[PDB]
């Protein structure tokens, strides 16, 4: 009801209608207009005619540009101060903090950045009233996961954003027929907006909408919502994909059961026509991506990409992992793709496909640091600070963290299953980072609780995905360390309680340094597409081969068990090498990290697996 006319917002509608939605997502979206106040509201359909139109309209705005050399293909650049994802500005409400960290011995927690609901309500309305003024609302019905798999689940994402719209459209599932299965179920909350409301009280830098001073991206897992201000960029904004798929998904795991984690998941087919699934968690800017679409250099080996980045887990009746990928499309690095680091997506990008941050050639093509490919006469490159750029100039063409947003139907190698709702059975996980000393190219862990104390170990040296900087050696446990949704002692406890239901068939733990160096500051290892070769070792090892020899962090391939036939030139020696000293500094360093870092909520399995490893380590 009413007693005038400021609450009911159906002459604002634009596309669709109120009335058809169920009843909680109407106050859901009514309510959010009264607040944000915008100009009109656009339920999304997910049609390709909306599609269409919502990318003409943003060309005509300015805010994309066509690259015309490819077919229906687009370019955004933003606010250099909006170019990433920003971990310092991401927090998770709950009403006693130890739900979301552990208590530290002595530091500042570094799994998780808490806020109480009370500062979190002084934030918020510092933030959202009338933050859409002037713009419009758009209502995204999306599922996470095949529509009706057992392991889906359906958000709502309201924005005042096109490049969103559009973005989601390839990431999620989208549209009509996401409403007609939610019906009156229950749905994620995800508020979005970018924080200008017009008229503009500050310039847009490259007309890419930002508030960078006011930037908050929140999680209410209590409540099932996500709100995020300030950001159109990447995880920021496209709140299904880290925000929902990870962070509010990896508490309903928790309580559900199941396992949300930061894992691509692939199929490998062997020359003697066996298949197996592996799943692998490495850190952002620690190549899922290559992995997951590789291209095998070894004869009779095949492998296909289920998915490069998230990955939802479930044990089912028969005791089987199982595996879905919950989004659509690949978010991958741009810089750094080629046809020899990564062939499958130079072929999957080049149709449907839009690119933010990177350089535009004059053809209207796509540039980028280590594309590998000539350009012809006359071709000339426009940076993404929308500038003349020569190859002699200081800066990139292209951001670090630019990115290509692009449907995964589109990739010639997709795995057969990647919809199937019942999910793949995966046999082996992966666990890697970034290591230029010390750690070999592979080993296998000795057990279930071994295992989940490697991923609780990892450690990667810092890159360039959030805002940290330089080569400093930092913690990354299961390579979640920006994504746990609740404590983190917990979530160790969780995978530890995986060992003990009925008929579970464990998969075999690995893992995996690419990166190792040599004096020299070379890389030891080819890496890419010559890692056919390490998954065939793991191959062997679910099957059962005798092609393992013990070490003191766990079993490594024995002598000729690797498949070195054409690099003959690989320091085997080096690559393999483990030092007593080097592992007495590791296992010092990640005692300290779990003592402060988890405390109280420390599973007495892992420290046990600890002063295993440190024994192991002694008697070297
Ligand atoms: N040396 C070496 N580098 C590799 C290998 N595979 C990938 N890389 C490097 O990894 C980087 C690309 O990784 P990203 O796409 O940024 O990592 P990602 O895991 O997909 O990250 P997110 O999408 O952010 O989760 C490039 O710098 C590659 O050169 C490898 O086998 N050997
Ligand atoms: O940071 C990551 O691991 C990503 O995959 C990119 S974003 O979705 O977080 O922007
Ligand atoms: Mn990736
Ligand atoms: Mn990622
Ligand atoms: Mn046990």
């Amino acid at each position: 009801p009413q007693l005038h006319n400021g609450l009911d917002f159906s002459a604002k509608v634009i596309q669709g209608s109120l009335d058809s939605l169920p009843q909680e997502v109407r106050k859901f979206v009514e309510g959010n207009a009264q607040l944000c106040q915008p100009e009109y509201i656009h339920i999304c359909d997910g049609s390709e005619e909306e599609y269409g139109r919502l990318l003409a309209h943003m060309q005509e705005e300015g805010v994309i540009r066509k690259l015309k050399k490819y077919d229906n293909c687009w370019l955004a650049l933003t606010d250099p101060r909006d170019v990433a994802r920003i971990e310092s500005k991401t927090v998770i409400i709950t009403q006693e903090q130890r739900d979301t960290v552990p208590i530290p011995k002595s530091g500042q927690s570094q799994l998780g950045r808490w806020m109480s609901e009370e500062d979190f309500e002084k934030a918020f309305n510092a933030r959202f009233p009338g933050c859409m003024k002037g713009r419009t609302m758009y209502v995204i019905p999306f599922s996470m996961g095949p529509l009706g798999s057992p392991l889906a689940k359906i958000g709502i994402e309201l924005t005042d954003s096109p490049y969103v719209v559009a973005s989601m459209r390839i990431m999620t599932r989208m549209g009509t027929s996401v409403l007609e299965a939610l019906g009156d179920g229950e749905f994620i909350k995800c508020l979005h907006s970018v924080g200008c409301p017009l008229p503009l009280k500050k310039p847009l830098v490259n007309n890419w909408a930002c508030n960078p001073e006011l930037t908050l991206i929140a999680h209410l897992p209590d409540r099932r919502e996500i709100i995020s201000f300030g950001s159109g960029y990447g995880g920021n904004s496209l709140l299904g994909k880290k925000c929902f798929a990870l962070r509010i998904a990896s508490r309903l795991a928790k309580e559900e059961g199941w396992l949300a984690e930061h894992m691509l998941i692939l199929g490998i087919t062997n020359p003697e026509g066996k298949k197996k699934y592996l799943a692998a968690a490495f850190p952002s800017a620690c190549g899922k991506t290559n992995l997951a679409m590789m291209n095998p250099t070894l004869p009779g080996w095949k492998v296909e990409c289920v998915g490069d980045d998230i990955a939802w887990m479930k044990f089912d009746a028969q005791g089987n992992l199982r595996a879905i990928n919950p989004e659509n499309g690949f978010f991958g690095v741009a810089p750094g793709t080629s046809v020899k680091t990564n062939p499958n997506a130079i072929k999957t990008i080049q149709k449907n496909t839009i690119f933010t941050n990177v350089a535009e050639t004059s053809d209207g093509g796509v540039y980028w640091e280590g594309i590998d490919e000539p350009l012809a006469p006359g071709v000339t490159i426009t940076s993404w600070k929308n500038k003349e750029w020569r190859p002699q100039d200081e800066e990139p063409c292209a951001h670090p963290n630019s990115r290509f947003c692009t449907p995964a139907s589109q990739c010639p190698i997709i795995d057969p299953a990647w919809e199937s709702p019942e999910g793949v059975p995966i046999e082996g996980i992966i666990f890697g980072g970034r290591r230029p000393a010390g750690v070999p190219l592979v080993y296998e862990a000795l057990s279930w609780q071994h295992g989940v104390f490697v991923g609780a170990a990892m450690r990667s040296e810092a890159t360039a995905a959030a805002e940290h900087k330089g080569k400093v050696i930092m913690h990354d446990p299961f390579a979640m360390r920006p994504f746990f949704g609740y404590n983190f002692g917990k979530y160790l406890a969780h995978w530890l309680s995986m060992a003990h239901r009925p008929a579970a068939k464990l998969p075999k733990i690995f893992h995996v340094n690419w990166f190792r160096k040599d004096k020299n500051g070379k890389f030891l290892w080819p890496g890419f597409g010559e890692n056919s070769r390490v998954l065939e070792w793991m191959f062997g090892r679910i099957e059962g081969e005798d092609s393992a020899k013990l070490t003191p962090i766990g079993y490594v391939p024995k002598e000729d068990a690797l498949n070195l036939k054409g690099l003959g030139d690989v320091n085997v020696e080096e690559l393999f090498g483990i030092s007593k000293e080097f592992w007495e500094k590791e296992v010092e360093e990640i005692d300290k990290y779990l003592e402060d870092q988890v405390n109280a909520d420390l599973p007495y399995e892992i420290e046990r697996e600890l002063r295993a490893l440190k024994q192991r380590i002694s008697q070297m």
